[PDB]
């Protein structure tokens, strides 16, 4: 409350960190259905169903010119990535495989990096 805080956890890297976690999600075999945002002219169904559409490209341009206020906020849009995906794949095919596969490997650098 006013004038009573809990003491200070240092964020001065998170920065540099969700950018070389991010470096990490970029560079998997399995990110290619993540990499640039979907085609919504070429795609369906896309634009009316996905209300907030996200990939790694937009997330990379946000993280680089200071749009992220705090570790958190990146984190949910990676998790959008993963959330979108499964609103529009089956379980069982290529594109909603490599999105568990993504959302694991997100979530254990996370825990990793910053728990």
């Amino acid at each position: 409350s006013m004038s009573v805080k809990k003491p200070k956890r240092d964020d001065s890297k998170d920065l540099a960190l969700c950018s070389m976690i991010l470096t990490e999600m970029e560079t998997h075999e399995d990110a290619w259905p993540f990499l640039l945002p979907v085609n919504l002219k070429l795609v369906p169904g896309y634009k009316k169903v996905i209300k907030k559409p996200m990939d790694f490209s937009t997330i990379r341009e946000k993280l680089s010119s200071g749009q992220y206020p705090n570790l958190e906020t990146f984190a949910l849009d990676v998790r959008l990535v993963f959330d979108n995906c499964e609103t529009f794949n089956e379980d069982d095919s290529d594109i909603g495989r490599a999105g568990h596969n993504m959302r694991k490997y997100f979530e254990k650098k996370w825990t990793d990096t910053f728990k």
